[PDB]
């Protein structure tokens, strides 16, 4: 009943969104939008604004909320995708959790079989831990927001389903994140001035627990771990819609290196005061330019949360002129709004 | 030390702001912007984004940070006002805390005598407690944000200093806020399932400590306290720049009533998950509808915080067409961005 209330709250607060019933999901009020790729994500609740605050022109067309920390059921995904299809196909953005993977996979298959053109981008940006509690491979965290914006802008510009998917997949190969917690959400137990280093957004254990000395020293280790765990080879599944089947591809991520230009996301995991995030960003810019990385754009705030956890995360995403044009492109959503 | 880092972070993150040193304050990078009334506010740190996140076109022209919870010293106010003066005068927005009142009055007299056209608006929107720890009368809280926007928009459009001031004062007479905390920032202590009802943003005590049954019941009593404490007469002091002196004015607030149209702000005091804020909004609209108030616009999120305090606040502001037009007018700040 508390979930239903919050979703009703969202719908009342934002008449540009529509709340659907049996099954529950959220779409742009003007969806389906003819002639553009439709973007769709979803996942466990308690990560707000992700994903419902990202619905709107230049970003998502809809989102499927699940229960707390559990994935949306595939009926929601299926029904949501058919709602938003504008005749150019639907692109499904899936964070790398086993539940999300099972469910989005189920929906995708049925979707293709019902005449909907569809494919998928898997997000696996968290550098900290391979094979966490609810993941095979690497967890999907705050980089989803950056990709949702950039592919959102591509789709909105009129790019095709394949071009948006290739962009999404390429970006997933160049974004890196890590997060820390000084105290669990309401799940696990820390000593005083101890942190969980490399924490998940569902409260999953990190690399270890270790002492907290200062804000600056933490950002340093976080930044160092981004470079140290930067390199990664793994297999990802994508729907091939021409063959109508799952196509395993092998991909490699290169670590960030001297000369790279980046978008930086300093993300409140729930209970970190904004003032502290700006301190984080002060230290992050210093490290970046010592490492020859230019931060071209930033987001600082609460974008990918883990209920009311005390902690924060850093995300660095390699970009170029084309990607910045997509960054600077208009976006009109509850959580992100700029441009005409 | 930590404060300097946060402010440097702010400055690096927003090239449209300028961080001044000796003394410390923040202005729009293009200040002074000639030919518009300049808006200036300030106060203790730990209310982020209030006020530095509100510096920008259509809102504040600069802001003065103090130490944590303590007011900024008059040198910062005086230099900041001088920096932002575009020759139409400066309007100083002052939340009602004895430190703020004192420091801003000092700076004001001195500004007048140095050739700057200047006047003041006092915010006293917190309905819960008369004569708190650091206040004579009622505390100034989240309604400041709505007034900064609406008065910001009037300045941007080209309205005279007097007109902006009158608008400010009138809005101050029509806005109502109340807050609650389920846990203190890091100052005071609650048993489990207990709340501080009518808390200040500096952790001043509320009306009392009382049981937290459920989220809906809390909003109900908050909304009821907006109506019960709605009525309020008191004396406020304003700078009269034509006579060059302080001018006392008795003013009275009507409570909200059936037929009123309002802007609603549901504000995270720092550690309340956004999902819970939408639940609050849901209950608030139901209660408003029953009382025959129409909510015409809303803001939901962290706009006036008290570091990492666990709670939220509700602010309702009585509006009409002219005011809604000012609401819809463009705003371009770190914290609020919309329009062309």
């Amino acid at each position: 009943d508390v979930l239903d209330e919050q979703l009703a709250g969202l719908a009342k607060a934002h008449p540009s969104l529509t709340l659907h019933q049996d099954p529950v999901y959220v779409t742009r009020a003007d969806a389906p939008v003819a002639g553009k790729v439709a973007l769709l994500s979803g996942g466990g609740s308690g990560a707000e604004p992700m994903h419902c605050g990202y619905i709107g022109q230049g970003m998502l067309s809809g989102a499927c909320p699940g229960e707390i920390f559990t994935s949306p059921t595939p009926d929601k995904i299926f029904e949501c995708a058919m709602q938003v299809d504008g005749g150019e196909g639907v692109l499904l953005i899936i964070k790398n959790y086993t539940g999300d993977i099972l469910n989005f996979e189920t929906a995708t298959e049925l979707l293709h079989d019902s005449g909907v053109k569809v494919t998928t981008v898997v997000i696996d940006d968290d550098v900290a831990v391979k094979d966490s509690l609810y993941t095979a491979g690497r967890r999907g965290v705050a980089n989803t927001v950056l990709i949702e914006k950039l592919v959102g802008a591509a789709a909105e510009r009129g790019d095709s389903l394949d071009a948006c998917a290739e962009l999404g997949r390429k970006l997933n190969n160049q974004g890196h994140s890590i997060g820390i917690a000084l105290g669990a959400c309401t799940s696990f137990t820390l000593a005083d001035n101890e942190m969980e280093f490399g924490v998940g957004i569902h409260g999953e254990p990190g690399i270890d627990r270790r002492p907290f000395s200062s804000l600056d020293q933490t950002v340093d280790e976080m930044f160092d771990t981004l470079l140290v765990n930067g390199s990664y080879h793994r297999t990802l599944r994508f729907w091939d819609y021409q063959q109508g089947s799952w196509q395993e591809e092998q991909q490699t991520k290169q670590p960030l290196q001297s000369g790279d230009r980046v978008i930086a996301l300093v993300n409140n995991l729930g209970a970190t005061p904004l003032s502290e995030l700006y301190g984080v960003y002060n230290r992050l810019t210093t490290r970046c330019q010592q490492a020859g990385l230019t931060i071209e754009r930033n987001l600082i705030g609460a974008y990918c949360t883990s209920l009311d956890m005390t902690g924060f995360s850093i995300t660095l995403l390699k970009v170029d002129d084309e990607t910045l044009a997509l960054w600077d492109a208009p976006v009109h959503t509850p959580a992100l709004n700029w441009g005409k």
